């Protein structure tokens, strides 16, 4: 295996679906954790650990050492500080190859309401918005500033991503809300869902095959949240969520006081699939039944 | 004036009309106020001032000399840490008479949906309930300790106070919110409303008439919140309010992951009235209006 490719965070949902891929690809695989992590869950792929505290400038250098790449998975000065020191380490390792996974809430709406791609960009601090926004605009301008600055960065920024072994879940907390009756309404909003097996085939094929510095959607299907609300709802026999207004959750937040819940947008997968070779081939169906099982298996239903 | 009362939280909406009352009455008046607080405000009522910081044992003391009685106007536990001083203060300076302003949320519900009374008690405690609700709850049973332990301790108890000068504002939010458009919808719910000056006399009341160790709800109005949210849009020439689920407000609670908003209730006014002889006579449009101008003349709406 003349390869070896390094994941952060792999025990997360997509870092999991990354590793797997490296595995699948035939490359040796490599798991920087952090000593707390139960990265054992990932002893099946037979991989080599390094054990590394993320603010461990010596830690992260030595468990980066020979590595053909590597994959990365108070609020905005905190995830600034979590991955400024990674960078310092990567450029003291000499790792020619990374792949940071950004947020396509980096990313402005389209302004014709088309589905957004890669050259949507804020020209300067995403003024008014939320803190959310925020920290994913700085997370993405880091990345971008340190190709800039001659460190081989590229960003493979997924769509909202659904699949089985989600742990928390995160992501997949719709799923299980819906099943276990909680989530009993949804708000409009427009969403790129992909699969996580897949989604980890994208950042592979980025770190491999993308331009230094570009940005990569990796996209799955365009959905309204009523469709992807009423999917899940008909695959477990349970009933659709029901629309609730957009003003009757303002009026909420402001009965508080005595929004990005639904303000995300479509995804064009186009630069992914002519430069990368990257698309998504699975049935939405078979997505969504896959977490399903595995949620099951694991309790998560009661 | 053969007698003299002093007021902390002079400031706040019930406080200041705790002092107009004792000036209404013709007792000699002083205020406590911490330095930082503006209580020129109150200079019309020819008030005499002693200054004293809320943890500074030395100065309450002194601040609390030569009085015939006073008015009190990690949440938890910085809540007993404001007031735990102040009782110690009041037993050194030998205070004849103290009442403590309460909460009705300190009380349960009627366990048979009848208007609330002195008598509902949580036997300990209030378990799974809010921590709104605990920290009013502890409160509560801190008072009532003081009386146990040989303190002159009243506690007076109104319901949700409505009027004129209330700076935030704070309660009268509800009245901003509607005439500024942004309180596009209301939860069911049932409340106790009070008109301002009124509850100001019926704390000086508490505290000269109450037996000591009691509580007394001070009350105005049963309302629906719909009749309270149409009331005041009716006034300001403004739309109703409309309904929200208690459903919809939960099924958004739930959207955030990824209350006592409306838990308030109907509150019985006949201990006061035949213990203190307190009741209301304001027509609720009166108070409504009254407060309606205050926020007006002093540029609250838009």
């Amino acid at each position: 295996a003349h390869v070896k490719y390094a994941v952060l965070g792999a025990t997360g949902l997509l870092g999991h679906h990354a590793a797997r891929a490296i595995r699948a690809a035939g490359h040796d695989l490599v798991l920087i954790h952090r000593p707390s992590s139960q990265i054992q869950r990932l002893a099946y792929l037979e991989p080599e650990c390094r054990v590394a505290e993320m603010l461990d400038h010596a830690g992260l250098e030595r468990a980066l050492r020979g590595l053909d790449g590597v994959i990365f998975s108070e609020e905005v000065a905190s995830a600034l500080g979590q991955t400024n020191p990674f960078y310092a380490a990567c450029l003291q390792a000499r790792v020619p190859r990374i792949l940071y996974v950004g947020s396509a809430y980096a990313m402005p709406r389209h302004p014709q309401g088309l589905p957004g791609h890669e050259g949507l960009f804020y020209d300067s601090l995403p003024s008014g918005k939320s803190s959310y926004v925020l920290c994913k605009w700085a997370l993405d301008e880091q990345a971008r500033e340190q190709a800039r600055n001659g460190l081989p960065v590229v960003i493979g920024i997924p769509g909202m991503v659904l699949g089985e072994l989600d742990i928390g879940p995160t992501t997949g907390r719709v799923i299980t809300a819906i099943g276990n009756g909680e989530m009993t309404h949804y708000v409009a909003g427009q969403r790129n869902v992909i699969d996580a097996a897949e989604a980890g085939r994208g950042l592979l094929m980025a770190l491999e095959r993308g331009r230094i510095g570009e940005r990569y959607l990796l996209t799955g299907h365009n959905l309204e949240m009523a469709d992807l609300t009423r999917r899940i709802a008909e695959l477990l026999g349970q009933p659709a969520p029901q629309p609730m207004s957009m003003a009757m959750a303002r009026a909420l937040a402001t009965l508080g006081r005595l929004e990005v819940m639904a303000g995300g947008q479509f995804l064009d997968g186009r630069k992914a699939r002519e430069e990368l070779g990257f698309f998504s081939t699975t049935a939405l169906d078979d997505t969504l039944l896959r977490a399903i099982d595995w949620f099951r298996d694991n309790g998560y239903f009661n």
